[PDB]
Formats: structure tokens, sequence, C-alpha cells
């Protein structure tokens, strides 16, 4: 579930962020400019043990001074199957 006060991310189908709201640039603690263009799960810092094909219904802890938020993420699918991109939707941890 997603609330107004969350931070989201949203991808092309190669994990390139086109859009990002002002909360998430909150939350990491980015510019917009700093953020468009570039790989979600890099800017995310979970390169490594996480990777796209995966995403699966666990939420995960998130390394932000800042907070910790906790993130989950979701394909954007079409019709045909085909999936055209990714949804990171960060929680404020003490959200409540
Ligand atoms: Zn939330």
């Amino acid at each position: 579930i997603t609330h107004m006060s969350d931070g989201i991310i949203a991808t092309d189908r190669r994990g390139r962020i086109r859009i990002v709201n002002d909360m998430a640039l909150k939350m990491l603690g980015m510019a917009k400019e700093d953020i468009i263009g570039y790989y979600m799960l890099s800017v995310l810092s979970l390169e490594d043990e996480f990777k796209l094909e995966e995403i699966n219904n666990d939420s995960f802890l998130l390394d932000l001074e800042g907070l910790i938020a906790r993130v989950n993420f979701s394909t954007i699918v079409q019709e045909t199957g085909f999936v055209t991109g990714y949804i990171a939707v960060l929680h404020d941890v003490t959200e409540q």
C-alpha cells in the first residue's frame, strides 16, 4: 500500500529513473537533476544484492543522517505481459 507522504521513483525497462517526487528527493538527500537518467538500483545503493528481474512481496530497509526508509518495488506491465518499467515506493519508517 502507498501513501501520499511516500517517496516514489519510476523507471524505464532498463531501470533508469524517469520520474521521482520531491519526497523521494528529500529522503535520499539528492537533487532531481542528479537523479533523472541514472539507474534506480544504483541510486538506492542496492546495486549488488538486487537486480530488476527479481522484482517478490517483501519490503526492504534502505540505508539513508536522514533516516532509514523501507522500500518496496513493483513492475509496470502492459497487457502483452511485457515489463515496461519499475517503481520504488519509499516509506518513512516512522510512518503511521
Ligand atoms: Zn508509506
